This record gives structure tokens, sequence and C-alpha cells, in this order.
């Protein structure tokens, strides 16, 4: 679980949206496991605005951060996982690393802030769910 608190939105995987995420949407695409819903309260996060490679990721089936190496935003064919179909996710970055189901919501961060998510596991690798490409998020 986790989300990332950006001004007055919350950023989920949309796989663990709640009723309330959807009553309140402000934007959801099922291809990248991300939906938006408004907040009252403003967030402490900042989207970092940036091509960086490197980072920090924390999973939290080994209550750790762990800093990783990830590839660029890509379509990627995702296997099944308890809460996927096998399929082709949207702008998905991989790193060598441990991610179980739970694990997602934890945040990828670089120098500049928050990168992503927790969205994919399996076979030895993290898969996150890139919104450096989200660039409202930063206004209104
Ligand atoms: C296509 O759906 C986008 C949205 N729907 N309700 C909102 N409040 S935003
Ligand atoms: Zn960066």
């Amino acid at each position: 679980s986790g989300a990332i608190y950006v001004g007055n939105y919350r950023v989920v995987n949309r796989h663990l949206a709640t009723h309330n995420d959807w009553a309140n949407l402000v934007w959801e695409d099922s291809s990248r496991d991300l939906l938006v819903s408004s907040t009252t309260a403003q967030g402490c996060d900042t989207i970092a605005r940036c091509d960086c490679q490197t980072g920090v990721y924390y999973c939290s089936s080994r209550r750790k951060h762990y800093p990783v190496s990830f590839s660029k935003p890509s379509l990627i064919f995702v296997e099944a996982s308890e809460y996927y179909p096998a399929r082709y996710q949207s702008h998905l970055m991989l790193a060598v690393g441990h991610s179980e189901p739970g694990d997602c919501g934890g945040i990828l961060r670089c120098q500049h802030g928050v990168v992503g998510i927790v969205s994919t596991g399996g076979n030895g690798l993290v898969g996150f769910a890139d919104v450096r490409d989200l660039l409202w998020l930063d206004e209104e």
C-alpha cells in the first residue's frame, strides 16, 4: 500500500483505489495502474521532473529502502499477479529488486523528488509506475 500526496492530489495504484478515490476522481489510466483523487489537506511530496535512472524505493515486505538503477518508462509485458492478468503496462520502469503485491504504492525517489510508485513485481524485478510526465500534478 501507499500513495503520493502532492498538492491537493492523492496518487495511488489504480487497483488499490478506494470508493472515496473513485467518488473524488481526478484522472485514472488502467494501462498505467494509476489513479489520482482530490484531497482536502495539502500533501508533503514533490514530484521529480527529470530523466534520472537512479533512485531509492521503499519495500514494505522488507521494511527497507533500497538504492536501485531503473529503466526509462516503457510499454512492458507484465506476467499475471494476484491483482492483474498477464498484460502490457505502459509508463513502467523496471529495476532489479524485491517486490510482492503488497509492496505496491511504495515510493521511488531521486534527487529531484518522487519518480513513481511500486506497481509490479516477481522474477527478481520491481516495476514502478512513472509519474514524472504528469506535469499537471504540480498545479491547480
Ligand atoms: C473520465 O473520468 C475523469 C473524471 N471523472 N470524474 C471526475 N471528477 S474526473
Ligand atoms: Zn531525478
